[PDB]
């Protein structure tokens, strides 16, 4: 009910369909995406295009009114495992902003065609939160370490232009452009693509957090600053962080 | 008989001389290159320039009519070991297309000066084949992970312009330009260069394939798709891959 | 006596004050910097700006007339440990050339705003010397592997323009620009910044040199070529290296 799945010849297009919340993820949306990725070899299909309905690709997470919110983090991990394990190449058609969980989702695609008006961001420093190690490593591999420091330490937005500059965007273009590229990719040798995808994903970005990383991760997630950031967002005011 | 070796002052230039096949490698060409690299400290020389005769740097491999074809893969590994172990800096003068084994050879150079009309490519996805891990890691370090995904998953060509953009090309220029740069490098301190080269090559790119990588590598190399790609190439038609 | 420490609101600015030698490091300057970094949470402060007085950020090392010269290498290591362990983000305002130890210092900053006329360089190949592994890894992460090969093997200078291109410079601008950015960063959530900084610095760049690296490092540092480079510098003439 929250995604749309269509297919032209050998390209399967999966569309996030929660534009009323800029395609922000919840448990149902994540579950539905995971099922669609796993099935995509039903198939016939030899490539997937992943995209969002409307103005945004995916603006993060919105668990409001969602019953299975407690399950969401683990289901989200299962979605990433499903994409990583898929033998099919996933071309992300990043049609608009990809923020937070949306940036993670875009990075888990195998290739990216990015709309002129899209941007990417981890606003973690504004929320007081902390990321898993893969998010940090894969970002660094895609924008370069220097820009990754700015994105993570200062919530810097990455424009489509700079995304193309660094390789985060393979191309600037529309959903149609991504579907055309995917159609060409669907004519290439599947076992070659499968080997290259596995080796590339196994560059070390899939990293277990170190003990010190986990300590800092827990400290951030459990902090009062995280609560303050929430209340300040609601009350339309700047947050007053304390580092605790 | 398939290479030319000349020297001006302290720069030794090694030229691939098989332009009738765009300098595609075979066992003899590989053996001769390996011997010339090892000897290059005979020497006198303090830098090497590696280049190809005519229009291409090296367009891949052509083992047709070559007696020692079965030996070729192991001899090729020995050439890379020889370059990696050489105390001399190897400036690749990439005079034209560097494809497949030619791209590997260019990446094993220590520095690259790239002709305006050259391009680099791994057409592995078109042939149904799979690469060793170093080829993938060193490519990723030189073009960035994002562009490396496109080059490997979709056979995307890297132009000289984009090579300079990413650092795959240190400079755009001709053989003469590379020889001039090499002459300056030959005046620097050899032990400093030797230390830096060893550390740089030991960035982790020299990686043993993981068990899953080897399984996928074997599946691709042993597939019917690889045979189909061959026959389709001969019969002047698009290949019909089956993923087996 | 060799640094200046000031603070506006929650940004602490630390200024190297040895412009008579282009802020080249010695034992006292290093000791004073280390103490100032450790104290910076005295504090009040939530971000640090590191900069140099006059025309250069830091042009290397000048131990001439410095009593504790034998202590300098270990004290320098302690400064880097202090910066790496600091919970505060350090914005380097690279106001002019950053060469050698100055380039190391700039790379140990968390973010960099770089003056139009600044450049970065490791002239190690001109001096006959060898670097620690982190210097090489962190450089590679910031300029890309390809440009890092040129900087290390041929003493190539990195301009401010190319620094911005690669991500070594997060922005081109002045000390004032860096202080303004730092002021914004000081309003973000400290525990988020601390987590991201630790994970980013733990990308593997902090690497113990391999046995072969240490052998080559010692050979270079103990060579006659290093002495020759010194004498040639004094006698205003090109060095005649022997590779020993
Ligand atoms: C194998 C392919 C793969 C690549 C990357 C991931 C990332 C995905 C990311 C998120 F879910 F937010 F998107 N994310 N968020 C948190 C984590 C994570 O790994 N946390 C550590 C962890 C693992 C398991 C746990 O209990 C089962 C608890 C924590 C984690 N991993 C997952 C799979
Ligand atoms: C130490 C410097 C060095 C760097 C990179 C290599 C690459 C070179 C590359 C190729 F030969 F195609 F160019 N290539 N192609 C295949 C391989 C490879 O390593 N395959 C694994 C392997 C190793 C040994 C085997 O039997 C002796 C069999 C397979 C391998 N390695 C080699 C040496
Ligand atoms: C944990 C944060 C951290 C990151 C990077 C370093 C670098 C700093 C660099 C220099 F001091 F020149 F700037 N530099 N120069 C030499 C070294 C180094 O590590 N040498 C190996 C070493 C270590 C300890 C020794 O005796 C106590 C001797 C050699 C080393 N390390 C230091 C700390």
């Amino acid at each position: 009910h929250m995604i749309g799945i269509t297919q032209a010849e050998a390209v399967l297009t999966i569309e996030l369909q929660r534009p009323e919340r800029r395609n922000a993820l919840n448990s149902q949306l994540v579950e539905e995406l995971t099922q669609a990725i796993r099935k995509a070899g039903d198939g016939s299909a030899r490539a997937i295009v992943l995209t969002g309905q409307g103005t945004a690709f995916c603006a993060g997470a919105d668990l409001s009114g969602d019953a299975f919110a407690a399950d969401y983090p683990d289901r989200l991990i299962e979605l990433h495992k499903a994409m990583d394990a898929s033998p099919m190449p996933v071309v992300g058609a990043i049609n608009g902003p990809a923020i937070g969980a949306g940036l993670q989702l875009a990075m888990q695609c195998d290739l990216r065609v990015v709309a002129p008006d899209a941007f990417f961001q981890f606003p973690t420093s504004k929320y007081g939160l902390a990321l898993d190690n893969w998010s940090i490593r894969r970002l660094s591999s895609l924008v370069g370490h220097g820009r990754a420091r700015a994105m993570l330490l200062s919530a810097e937005k990455l424009t489509a232009e700079i995304a193309l500059h660094t390789g985060m965007a393979n191309r600037i273009g529309t959903l149609a452009d991504a579907q055309a590229w995917a159609a060409e990719i669907a004519r290439l040798a599947p076992l070659a693509i499968q080997h290259a995808k596995r080796v590339l994903n196994d560059d070390g970005a899939i990293e277990e957090a170190w003990p010190a990383h986990k300590e800092l991760f827990d400290k951030a997630w459990g902090s009062q600053d995280v609560i303050e950031a929430q209340v300040a967002r609601m009350e339309k005011r700047p947050p007053k962080f304390q580092g605790a």
